[PDB]
């Protein structure tokens, strides 16, 4: 009876087997627009993408993960409200049985269709697990999805589905370019909070951009065709994985952009 999005394992579950649930910086939360506080010493965002090499994407029974080889200085992301540099280890969706919902962050209360995470981690504490046990271990850049025209960067991610349908399949998927999944513009959102998933752990700076992308209804239809279960189980559909927004408490959100 491990964690999930059900009924009985869901996100008003998991604070029984990780009680940071309920912390002081838990992810995500509402954006308030007009409560953030455009500020002016924030540097701008440093997205240097042109070198990440993928390594596979994998169905974990939570969502679909695209790694990366972060083994040599590449996919870095610097500036913005960061100190140093953080190096891109994966990114996953969160997605909706339906397009009114599925973002684990709300702008002014409203949903996306999805959310997309880029997980880095930062490099002077070495690796990923020695990361996510400080306080500035991750940056995870937060990009909303609107179901309208297809984004054709997110075609290949989106073929490669049907090959890592269940729960525990993986599968080769190098030379995906990231880049083709970013908007326009790098106006964020920054405010210092957690993994959004167990562990729970209040390791993260949040950058979350202003513009979504759109992607189309068929891209997200087939989101909406994997599965939760492993091959030979009874098919739920892998839909709703997304964690609703958590108490501010003791907090204030930051705007790059006036
Ligand atoms: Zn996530």
């Amino acid at each position: 009876h491990h964690w999930g999005y059900g009924k009985h394992n869901g996100p008003e579950h998991w604070h029984k087997d990780f009680p940071i649930a309920k912390g002081e910086r838990q992810s995500p939360v509402d954006i308030d627009t007009h409560t953030a506080k455009y500020d002016p010493s924030l540097k701008p965002l440093s997205v240097s993408y042109d070198q990440a090499t993928s390594l596979r994407i994998l169905n974990n029974g939570h969502a679909f993960q695209v790694e990366f080889d972060d083994s040599q200085d590449k996919a870095v992301l610097k500036g913005g409200p960061l100190d140093g540099t953080y190096r891109l280890i994966q990114f996953h969706f969160h997605w909706g049985s339906l397009d009114g919902q599925g973002s684990e962050h709300t702008v002014d209360k409203k949903k996306y269709a999805a959310e997309l995470h880029l997980v880095h981690w930062n490099t002077k504490y070495g690796d990923f697990g020695k990361a996510v046990q400080q306080p500035d271990g991750l940056a995870v850049l937060g990009i909303f999805l609107k179901v309208g025209s297809a984004k054709p960067g997110l075609q290949k991610v989106v073929d490669v589905l049907d090959s890592i349908k269940t729960k525990g399949k993986s599968a080769d998927f190098t030379n995906f370019d990231p880049r083709g999944l970013l908007p326009e513009s790098l106006d964020y959102w920054t405010y210092p909070g957690s993994l959004t998933t167990p562990p729970l752990l209040e390791c993260v700076t949040w950058i979350v951009l202003k513009e979504p992308i759109s992607v189309s209804s068929e891209q997200v239809l087939k989101f909406r065709k994997l599965n939760f279960n492993g091959e030979g189980e009874p098919e739920e559909l892998m839909v709703d994985n997304w964690r609703p927004a958590q108490p501010l408490k003791n907090r204030q959100i930051k705007a790059s952009f006036k």
